[PDB]
């Protein structure tokens, strides 16, 4: 009695895609993780009484054109779109990742969660209000996380599972 969920973590270089994924799977914070390493991680968790197998792809994709990135966006069921709260450019980049995914899916309606990572850093440049407004405009949840302190790390991934589960009924 198990359900699979294929999750893809996307976002600009250095926002904490790897740190978030490794904190969820391995319960440690990576200080200086090779920016080019792209790996999948599988873990069983219980969410809302369901035993879930999470298959998570940690992407490191800054290529403009990539057959393999199109393939993982076709295969992925839900997308964690991560920016860093101290990097305005990473926040502006979200629009481009969302557009790429909608194009591959040929759908305006795709399970996504907006994640503002590095909430432990004091010098914020992205107002929580702007991030909430962007998420509202996309019709998706918004969560602020810290891969360093584990704040809302499970919540971000488990919220994305909940989004996928609900879309499966629509
Ligand atoms: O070759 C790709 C790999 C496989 C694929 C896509 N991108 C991959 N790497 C990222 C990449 C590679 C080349 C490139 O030019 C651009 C991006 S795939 O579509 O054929 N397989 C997918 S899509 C996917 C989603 Cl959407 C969610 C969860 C998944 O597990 C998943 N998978 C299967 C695993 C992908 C693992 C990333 N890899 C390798 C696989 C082999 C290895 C070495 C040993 C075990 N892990 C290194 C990582
Ligand atoms: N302070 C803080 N640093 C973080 C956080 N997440 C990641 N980092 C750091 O930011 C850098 C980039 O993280 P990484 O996970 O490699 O980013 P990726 O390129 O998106 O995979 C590393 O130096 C991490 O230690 C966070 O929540 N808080
Ligand atoms: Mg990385």
């Amino acid at each position: 009695s198990m359900t699979e969920y294929k999750l893809v973590v996307v976002g600009a270089g250095g926002v904490g895609k790897s740190a978030l994924t490794i904190q969820l799977i391995q319960n440690h914070f990576v200080d200086e993780y090779d920016p080019t390493i792209e790996d999948s991680y599988r873990k069983q968790v219980v969410i809302d009484g369901e035993t879930c197998l999470l298959d998570i792809l940690d992407t490191a994709g800054q290529e403009e054109y990539s057959a393999m990135r199109d393939q993982y966006m076709r295969t992925g069921e839900g997308f964690l779109c991560v920016f860093a709260i101290n990097n305005t450019k990473s926040f502006e980049d979200i629009h481009h990742y969302r557009e790429q995914i909608k194009r591959v899916k040929d759908s305006e309606d795709v399970p996504m969660v907006l994640v503002g990572n590095k909430s432990d850093l004091p010098s914020r440049t992205v107002d929580t209000k702007q991030a909430q407004d962007l998420a509202r405009s996309y019709g998706i949840p918004f969560i602020e996380t810290s891969a360093k302190t584990r704040q809302r790390v499970e919540d971000a991934f488990y919220t994305l599972v909940r989004e996928i589960r609900q879309y499966r009924l629509k």
